[PDB]
C-alpha cells in the first residue's frame, strides 16, 4: 500500500507537469502564428516591388 | 495551406502587375497612331512639294 500511495503522488503530479508542457507550447504557437502572417505581408510586398 | 495562400496573394498581385502593362501598352500605342498619322500628312506634303 505504501508503494501503491507513493506511485499514485507522482503520477498525480506528473499529470499537471505535462499540461504546463501543453501551455508552454500553446503560446509558442500562438507566437509563431503572427510571425508567420507578418512574414505572408511582407511576401505580398515583395511581389509588389 | 500556407504555400496555397502565398501563392495566391502573389498571383493577385502579378494580376495587378499584367493589368499597369496593358495599361501602359495601350498608353504608348495611342500616343503612336497619332505620331504615325503625322508622318503621313508630312508624306502628302512633301509629294505635293
Amino acid at each position: 500500500a505504501n508503494r501503491f500511495t507513493a506511485n499514485i503522488k507522482g503520477l498525480t503530479q506528473a499529470s499537471r507537469n505535462a499540461n504546463d508542457g501543453i501551455s508552454i507550447a500553446q503560446t509558442t504557437e500562438g507566437a509563431l502564428n503572427e510571425i508567420n502572417n507578418n512574414l505572408q505581408r511582407v511576401r505580398e510586398l515583395a511581389v509588389q516591388s
